[PDB]
């Protein structure tokens, strides 16, 4: 249960992922990550894009069907305090991809966490266009401590709860339609 394993998608769970934030220590933004694929086929890493902030983590090369991939991120710590925010990238066996955003601002006088989650026809990178679609302009879900669910066609579904703090976690459970 360390960032950048695979575990099995049934111990997907809050606890867990607060053990991978607590892993990371004292800094005042960081995100766990766990996406619990049931979505009848296996995912291949693409990559990781950061608009703010990174992760040391390497994103786990093959998630099959009943496995979670665990992954964190964390604010830089330069002297010009930014946030963590980005996309996770995996391509699917059926050839399209699964992209995933998170958002924990900084300042959170005048932002707030949000997530989402899509699949795009085809093989596609996580990129500052791809954050850009996906923060702006396709519905993200606010990080509202609360589960969203929503259809993402190609016979998949998603179900995923983040909270509202700059400590975040995101879990998000893939299944089938
Ligand atoms: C305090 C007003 C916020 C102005 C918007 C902005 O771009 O600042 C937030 C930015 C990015 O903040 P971040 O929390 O990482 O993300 C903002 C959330 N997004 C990127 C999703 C819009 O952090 C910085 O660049 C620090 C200010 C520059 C000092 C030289
Ligand atoms: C007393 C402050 C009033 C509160 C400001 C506010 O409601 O934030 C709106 C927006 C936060 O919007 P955003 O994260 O871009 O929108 C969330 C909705 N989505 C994720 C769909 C784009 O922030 C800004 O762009 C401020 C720019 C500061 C420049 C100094």
């Amino acid at each position: 249960d360390v960032a950048g394993a695979v575990i099995d998608g049934a111990g997907l769970g809050f606890d867990v992922l607060k053990t991978v934030l607590e892993a990371l220590g004292n800094v005042k933004r960081k995100i766990a990550v766990g996406i619990d694929n049931e979505s009848g086929k296996t995912w291949t890493a693409m990559n990781t894009y950061f608009r703010s902030g990174t992760s040391d983590i390497v994103l786990p090369h093959k998630v099959a069907h009943g496995k979670a991939l665990l992954y964190n991120g964390q604010k830089n710590r330069g002297p010009v305090a930014t946030g963590v925010v980005g996309v996770i990238a995996y391509s699917m066996s059926d050839g399209n991809t699964l992209a995933v955003l998170f958002s924990v601002p900084y300042d959170y006088n005048w932002y707030s966490n949000w997530w989402n989650v899509r699949v795009y026809k085809g093989q596609k990178r996580a990129d500052q266009r791809m954050y850009e679609e996906l923060y702006y302009h396709r519905s993200p879900f606010r990080g509202d401590n609360g589960w969203h669910s929503r259809g993402l066609g190609y016979g998949l579904k998603s179900r995923g709860f983040m909270n509202s703090s700059g400590h975040a976690i995101l879990e998000i459970h893939v299944t089938k339609a």
